[PDB]
C-alpha cells in the first residue's frame, strides 16, 4: 500500500504532465496520495494563471464576514457578523492597518504559535465564498473555472444527466481569518490555488481516521452534538492541533504559498489559517473513485448548514432514502 503513513505529499509536475488534469490526479492518487487527506501540487516554472494582479483592487466583497471566536484558545467557534460591502483594494488596505496587520514573527512555526496562542483575542474580516474567477482564459493548464463538471461526472458515470452547476470562489484573507474543520459538500474533492500575498497554513485528518475527529469533536462541543449528528458541516468548529495531539487524533500540517495548489481529497477533514492579506480560489471537483464517498456523505438536516442549488441532485441521485429529510432542512 503507497503512503501508509498517510503523509501530506508534494508534486513537481512538467509541463507536459500539466496538460491533462484528471490524469495527474489520478497519478497522485497511484502514489498514495489521498490517504493524507491533503497534496500540494507546484506548477512547471513555465506556467502562469495570469498576467498580472495589478488590475484587481475594484473587485466588489458584497459581504465581508468578521469571524467572532467563542470558546478557549485551543477549542472554539466561530459566527461570522456581516459587514458592509467594500472592493479589493479597500479590503488590503484594511488588512494591512496596524489593527489587522500580521505580527513580527521569526518563520510559519512562530506565527503558528501565535496564532493558536491569541486567535480568540481578534475578530478578523474574511472575503469569502465571492463567485468569480482570476484565471486568465488563455490559460489552459489547471485553469480552475474550465474543469469537468461534477454534473458531467456523475452522468458519465452513473448515466443519469441532472440539473446544476460548478464555478469557482474567490477568498479574500487577512491574518488570522480562519477556516473551520469540514469535509467537501457531499464529501466531493476540492482544489485551491493561492493566487497572490501571504500564506495559508493546512491541517488535515486522513480519510481513514475521520471518524476520530468527529468522536473528539462531539466531545467537545457537546451542546453542538446533540443539536445535529453532522454539525461540523456547519463549518464553525475549530481545534488546535495541541488539543488533537492530547487527544491521539491522526493528523497533518503543511503551508501554502502564493502560486501552490492544494488538492483535498473526499472525507479529508481541514482547518487552516491566512498568514497576511492575500487571495485564493477554489472550487470542487470529482472522479470516478468519488461516487461512493458521495453515496456514504453525511448530512445535516438541522436547518444550520443551507448549501449550493446543485447540492439537491446530488443527495436526490446518490441518497434517495436521505432527501426528503435533508430537503426539509434546506426549506
Ligand atoms: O481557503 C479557505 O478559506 C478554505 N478553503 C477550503 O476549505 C478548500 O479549498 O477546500
Ligand atoms: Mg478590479
Ligand atoms: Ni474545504
Ligand atoms: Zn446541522
Amino acid at each position: 500500500a503507497q503512503n501508509p503513513n498517510c503523509n501530506i505529499m508534494i508534486f513537481h509536475p512538467t509541463k507536459e504532465e500539466f496538460n491533462d488534469f484528471d490524469k495527474y490526479i489520478a497519478y497522485m492518487e497511484s502514489q498514495g496520495a489521498h490517504r493524507a487527506g491533503l497534496a500540494k501540487i507546484i506548477p512547471p516554472k513555465e506556467w502562469k494563471a495570469r498576467e498580472t494582479y495589478d488590475n484587481i483592487s475594484e473587485i466588489l466583497i458584497a459581504t465581508p464576514l468578521q469571524q467572532v471566536a467563542s470558546g478557549r484558545a485551543g477549542v472554539f467557534t466561530q459566527y461570522h457578523k456581516k459587514k458592509k460591502a467594500m472592493t479589493v483594494g479597500e479590503y488590503r488596505h484594511l488588512a494591512n492597518s496596524k489593527k489587522y496587520q500580521t505580527p513580527p514573527h521569526q518563520n510559519f512555526e512562530d506565527l503558528e504559535r501565535k496564532y493558536w496562542k491569541n486567535r480568540i483575542y481578534n475578530s478578523p474580516i474574511y472575503g469569502a465564498d465571492i463567485s468569480g474567477s482570476l484565471f486568465d482564459e488563455n490559460t489552459k493548464q489547471w485553469n480552475l473555472g474550465h474543469l469537468g463538471t461534477i454534473q458531467d461526472l456523475l452522468e458519465k458515470e452513473c448515466g443519469v444527466v441532472i440539473e446544476g452547476v460548478n464555478t469557482p470562489y474567490l477568498y479574500f484573507g487577512m491574518w488570522k481569518t480562519t477556516f473551520a474543520w469540514h469535509t467537501e459538500d457531499m464529501d466531493l474533492y476540492s482544489i485551491n490555488y493561492l493566487h497572490l500575498g501571504e500564506p495559508k497554513t493546512w491541517y488535515v485528518v486522513p480519510p481513514e481516521h475521520g471518524q476520530r475527529l468527529e468522536r473528539l469533536a462531539r466531545e467537545l462541543f457537546p451542546g453542538s452534538s446533540r443539536g445535529c449528528g453532522a454539525f461540523l458541516r456547519h463549518k464553525v468548529a475549530l481545534i488546535s492541533p495541541t488539543v488533537l495531539k492530547e487527544n491521539g487524533i491522526p493528523f497533518n500540517r503543511i503551508t501554502q504559498e502564493a502560486g501552490e495548489f492544494m488538492v483535498t481529497f473526499p472525507y479529508g477533514y481541514h482547518a487552516g489559517f491566512n498568514h497576511g492579506f492575500n487571495c485564493a480560489e477554489a472550487i470542487n471537483f470529482a472522479t470516478p473513485r468519488w461516487i461512493d464517498y458521495g453515496k456514504m456523505a453525511s448530512q445535516c438536516s438541522c436547518g444550520e448548514a443551507r448549501v449550493t442549488f446543485s447540492m439537491d441532485a446530488f443527495v436526490r441521485i446518490l441518497q434517495p432514502e436521505r432527501y426528503d429529510l435533508w430537503k426539509r432542512g434546506q426549506d
